[PDB]
């Protein structure tokens, strides 16, 4: 009941940003750009192999950020400064307008803050300061910014309406948000569709009774073999990750919970029903078989177990197949997983000394294989364009990849310099 005071450290990563995949920000996930963006119909291109940004010369990056639903990105510099670029129809870049930005740009409205983390939904963004305060910007039609109201676009960063213990982790779904405090309490806000906010209601009346400020996720449950629903008491959340319409939690006992839309098996409970309350993912409740890391993609889920094995469930290819229960990714047997991301369908992993990627067609370059090389791959492939380059962290939007390339040695710096430089035509 004493309010805790935090000073959060940023990521320990340091390197240069590389990008690959789709960079026509207005075209991503669409057959054509919206009529309003017609001038941009040919701005941006599919980058089939990794590129640097010219505008990032001399800029050292500690965090790269996007989200499986997003056509925008952010980065945090080693000074804790937040920059953003990409699609901006709803103000999700935080630059005070709704104008698309081609290349990384410092967010003036947060330049006096030290930012330690950020998260992206379909059309919104959250940013976390070192003191545990959350700023939100972008679409607020469903209350996903947690500002106490509903508005179509909020293009300038605004502190959320929240007076509890300081926040230490965040995640965003397509039209909702999750924030985790320093005590392990979890709060959600935004669109209640599918029960994705975790309060045992879909809020539907088609209209939604949205949660306009952070609401405590009060109950976590398990289902017994007989079908009995039992509360799991005193869950202390340690991490949270979201796809479009689902959420994963990792708690202090190394247990995984999931809830939201059950379609395609993304919740992992050996069935497809929705869960409107966080539900225990049974596999990770066994002694020594808990999870150490969780990740989410657009319609899928991942966990790395205590002993380091990668598990997947849900669908990377909704047009073809889905997995209803956590399944070991045997192709990565014995590999030490450091970072993982997934977009609509593509997966990228930093493991051992490699970067690994795979996914079905269509792709747009986010696998990183390079020009004149295959565009897709059913199974994991080493990303050979990043030979000799160490990926410290990876991130994905719906159709693009971001990595932090370590640049400590001269050998590394030279390898990174050889990569093409992207200086996109402006406006």
């Amino acid at each position: 009941h004493t309010k805790e005071r935090v000073k959060l450290e940023g990521s320990k990563c340091k390197g240069q940003l590389l990008i690959f995949g789709a960079t026509n920000w207005d075209l991503i996930g669409r057959k054509e750009v919206p009529k309003q963006q017609a001038a941009y119909r040919n701005l941006g291109q599919n980058l089939w192999g990794p590129h640097r940004y010219g505008c990032l010369a001399g800029v050292r990056v500690r965090t790269v950020v996007s989200g499986s639903c997003a056509a925008h990105s952010l980065l945090i510099t080693t000074e804790g400064k937040l920059w953003s670029w990409g699609r901006n129809e709803k103000g999700q870049l935080g630059h005070g307008d709704t104008k698309r930005v081609e290349a990384p740009r410092l967010i003036e409205g947060l330049s006096h803050e030290v930012i330690v983390s950020a998260a992206c939904g379909r059309n919104h963004t959250l940013a976390l300061t070192e003191t545990g305060s959350v700023f939100a910007f972008g679409e607020n039609k469903m209350g996903q910014l947690g500002l106490g109201n509903q508005t179509d676009a909020v293009p300038s960063p605004a502190q959320i309406m929240y007076n509890g213990q300081p926040i230490t982790k965040m995640a965003c779904g397509a039209e909702f948000s999750m924030i985790m405090d320093c005590k392990g309490n979890l709060y959600s806000f935004g669109c209640p569709e599918y029960g994705q906010l975790g309060h045992n209601s879909d809020g539907k009346f088609i209209e939604y009774d949205c949660e306009l400020v952070p609401r405590r996720v009060a109950i976590f449950i398990e289902k017994t073999k007989d079908g009995q629903i039992l509360p799991v008491p005193n869950v202390v959340v340690r991490d949270v990750a979201c796809g479009a319409n689902h959420t994963l939690v990792l708690d202090s006992q190394k247990r995984v919970f999931s809830w939201g839309f059950g379609g395609y098996g993304r919740l992992g409970h050996a069935e497809q029903k929705d869960e409107m309350v966080p539900r225990l993912v049974k596999l990770f409740d066994f002694p020594g078989r808990g999870a150490s890391q969780i990740y989410a993609g657009y319609t899928c889920s991942f966990a790395v177990s205590e002993v380091g094995g990668l598990f997947f469930w849900g669908a990377t290819n909704t047009s073809r197949e889905s997995t209803m229960y956590p399944k070991a990714v045997q192709d990565l047997c014995g590999w030490r997983i450091r970072s993982l991301a997934c977009g609509k369908s593509s997966i990228i992993v930093a493991a051992d000394e490699s970067t690994i990627s795979w996914g079905p067609s269509p792709t747009f370059g986010e696998l990183g294989y390079g020009d004149h090389k295959p565009k897709s791959s059913t199974a994991a492939q080493e990303v050979k364009t990043l030979d000799g380059i160490f990926s410290e962290q990876v991130a994905m939007g719906y159709s693009h990849s971001l990595v932090i390339a370590r640049d400590e040695s001269e050998t590394e710096k030279e390898k990174i310099k050889k990569l093409p430089e992207y200086n996109p035509r402006t406006l």
